[PDB]
């Protein structure tokens, strides 16, 4: 079968449950990939592969192809070799507003495409954001669901803690808006290198995300720009209805500069 035929496996880029992602390279064409290895609900392989070839866009991780194998199905992507978002917050502590802004328009762009094409990702977060000035890639399509233009339904209780909307905690019925919440909440860690909502306690967690209670506090805070705090407070709006969509935070002047 196609890939074990056609493909070398070589060193482990990163690690979920479910997923290995390992470099492979397609030996009779001398060029490297990523593979997605899956180490076999089969509903939600197929629609993960369904989606990954729907979304093509200079800021989402290009599948090259789908190959099912007896016991593994790995899914190739073009190797982006810059690391997660994550990790460069880490070593740079946070971004300039310059720098923060270029990052979170790469990341619209890519939430703006996601949902032309129906598809809300809800899992939004650095560790899924892959560098290539380097352009940012939306990845890791594992959560993601299909919508019809504004429906909004009850899809599940699912995504990262840290990220999650009021109205997907509420267990109300939600789509588009709950990824540009995770927007609003990486935007505020780019400027500081903390996030917004925070705390041991899961329960509180949650109380605090279902309540907005976000501050901008002072020192770190006092010369982050009016526009910058306009964004995140416009992102982190607890209804969903009134929360900026993307296309609306592209022409928002802080990402524009026009
Ligand atoms: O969709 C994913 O979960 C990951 C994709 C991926 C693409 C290129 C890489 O270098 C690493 C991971």
């Amino acid at each position: 079968t196609r890939f074990t035929e056609e493909y070398q496996l070589f060193e482990e880029l990163g690690k979920g449950a479910f997923s290995v992602v390992r470099r492979c390279v397609k030996v009779l064409a001398g060029q490297e990939y990523a593979a997605k290895i899956i180490n076999t609900d089969h509903q939600k392989l197929e629609r993960e592969a369904r989606i990954c070839r729907l979304l093509k866009h200079p800021n989402i991780v290009r599948l090259h192809d789908s190959i099912s194998e007896e016991g593994h199905h790995y899914l190739i992507f073009d190797l982006v070799t810059g690391g997660e978002l994550f990790e460069d917050i880490v070593a740079r502590e946070y971004y300039s507003e310059a720098d923060a802004s270029h990052c979170i328009q790469q990341i619209l762009e890519a939430v703006l495409h996601c949902h032309q094409m129906g598809v809300v990702h809800r899992n939004l977060k650095p560790e899924n954001l892959l560098l290539a000035g380097a352009a940012v890639k939306l990845a890791d399509f594992g959560l993601a669901i299909e919508v019809e233009g504004e429906q909004q339904a009850w899809f599940g209780f699912a995504g990262t803690p840290g990220y999650l909307s009021p109205e997907v905690l509420r267990k109300d019925p939600y789509g588009k808006p709950v990824d540009l919440w995770a927007c609003g909440v990486i935007l505020y860690i780019l400027l500081v290198g903390y996030p917004p909502f925070w705390d041991e306690d899961q329960h509180r967690l949650y109380k605090q995300i279902k309540a907005g209670a976000y501050d901008f506090p002072s020192p770190e805070w006092d010369t982050v720009t009016p526009e910058a705090k306009d964004l995140i407070n416009k992102m982190l709006t607890i209804n969903p209805s009134k929360r900026i969509t993307a296309a609306e935070a592209l022409k928002h002047p802080w990402i524009s500069h026009r």
